[PDB]
């Protein structure tokens, strides 16, 4: 009762701390045992968090984002956020925001990739890997149901959140997809794995992007219209 | 020297168990440190070990694929094997090695899924998430360069690297779906994934399948229709 009040509560900044505080409360309950029972309960409440995040993201307030892993204490920490995903979470967070934002229509703008160390985190092969790890993880945080009571993905959005998830895990499976395809976008087989995408959403993806290059470093405006380029085939 | 020569040796239970020895004193080499510098070399040295699980599987050595969780240390253990995936890596193995396998084309066949607890494994959808996240790592292992030199996935292979790995990343993508859309596979979204699929792959696997389901559970034998219909209708 006093968990499913805040999760249907306005996202502020309140009701998130609150709230990580309970999962962690119930989280440590499990530190104790060892055993596999433990590690199916701690491995849902591990994703109860991730849910929080998903939410986040997809509201718009990526700031709310990045405190969840603040309010984790740090052995929590190391078994939610396993070795090189504790590192690249800033960068997941951004890119899971930046995609989801598009997909829902936002106007922009995001900032730079070669700023927030995103365009550097992707140079390296296995900063890719645990992105991608915490993409994958937010993507089923809201498809499955972590909790034992239903919970809207977005507050007071009941009647249109099959439609949310829906939209939601389209873009952190195109956030999935520039991740796994990096400089190798426009090959055949990559391209291919862009079927699932609307084309509706492909338009709006290709006309953030060529927005969004706008001035940007080479690396990123390179990294981009090889994304776009990539849109255009599909 | 010492590591290249082994890894180029025909795979067996000798050269197996030697390589990952090294990995490991290496691997270990990192623990005392804590830093960032030691997470990247740590998470590269992890996929090592994942290399030498996938070219057992595609290798159909199974039972040497099982055989390298048991060779790792177990401080080690966690750090590579992170939480729930630890106890789902016999049944992870298994199902990387049935599709491979039916991916190389092998004349089939493959323990039961209920007895292997693979198909309990199904069931519980944080234990998919664990399983997923092993098969992801199968796949990056063998389309990364894990180590400074190149190393063919099946030895004396050279000249047909490219073509095996591209064959088995394949199969570690079909394996991929059928974790991430368990009783969803029929819907719409989830077809539009399989459009990857070769023709004569998707045949190869109707085939197997239904070839796979005589005599089996009635559980089984749903969830494998379910899935030869998803790719009788792609
Ligand atoms: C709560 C058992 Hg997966
Ligand atoms: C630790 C993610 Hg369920
Ligand atoms: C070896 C640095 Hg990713
Ligand atoms: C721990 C897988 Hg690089």
């Amino acid at each position: 009762d006093k968990f499913t009040y805040l999760l249907l509560q306005p996202l502020t900044e309140a009701t998130l701390s609150d709230a990580v505080n309970f999962i962690v409360e119930k989280y440590s309950a499990e530190l104790p045992d060892e055993g596999d029972a433990s590690l199916v309960v701690r491995s849902q409440l591990g994703c109860q968090f991730f849910f929080l995040v998903t939410r986040t993201l997809a509201h718009d307030q990526r700031e709310l984002a990045k405190l969840v892993q603040t309010l984790i204490p740090r052995p929590v920490r190391l078994e939610v956020f396993p070795g090189l995903q504790r590192s690249v979470f800033k960068s997941s967070v951004f890119l899971g925001h930046h995609i989801i934002q598009i997909f829902m229509g936002a106007k922009k703008p995001f900032q730079d990739w070669s700023f927030v160390g995103l365009a550097q985190d992707f140079e390296c092969p296995w900063r890719r890997l645990a992105i991608a790890e915490l993409l994958k993880k937010f993507s089923v945080s809201v498809v499955e149901k972590v909790f034992d009571n239903p919970v809207a993905l977005i507050p007071q959005h009941e009647s249109d959140n099959e439609a949310l998830i829906e939209l939601v895990t389209n873009a952190l499976r195109f956030a999935l997809w520039i991740v796994e395809f990096y400089e190798t976008e426009t090959n055949e087989k990559s391209i291919k794995e862009l079927a699932f995408l609307d084309h509706s959403s492909k338009t709006l993806l290709i006309e953030s992007f060529t927005k969004f290059l706008q001035g940007k470093d080479v690396k990123d405006q390179d990294h981009l219209k090889r994304i776009i380029d990539a849109l255009e085939k599909s």
